[PDB]
DNA sequence: TACAATATAACGTCG
DNA sequence: CGACGTTATATTGT
């Protein structure tokens, strides 16, 4: 919790540096955008990259919660994450550790 | 004013 | 042939 809310007030200072603050960015599918849960949530359903071989969003809408009336809640998160913590986890894949492998091309 | 986010509808794929 | 999932478009809110 505490380490990603530390790096993305880091990311927060510079993506407002970049144009693009959080404060163009006011909400995640159904609720707030609490990105250090998207991002866990995006981490069991296989990062990014099971993500963009699957289609996945529509389970982290699954670990995220039910919204009664939505086919692409967590869909609409795709293109937050894509700006929001897709230039960051590049510390955690390139730094770190590598738990998500290029291979995926589907089932 | 314009931009971003959310919801709904339509189309495509799989069973 | 029917059901489920994904993508695109439209509407609403900030």
């Amino acid at each position: 919790r505490a380490d990603e809310q530390a790096f993305l007030v880091a990311l927060y200072k510079y993506m407002k540096e970049r144009k693009t603050p959080i404060e163009r960015i006011p909400y995640l599918g159904f609720k707030q955008i609490n990105l250090w849960t998207m991002f866990q949530a995006a981490q069991k359903l296989g990062g990014y990259e099971t993500i963009t071989a699957r289609r996945q969003w529509k389970h982290i809408y699954d670990e995220l919660g039910g919204n009664p009336g939505s086919t692409s809640a967590a869909t609409c998160t795709r293109r937050h994450y894509e700006r929001l913590i897709l230039p960051y986890e590049r510390f955690i894949k390139g730094e770190e550790d590598k738990p998500l492998p290029p291979i995926k091309p589907r089932k």
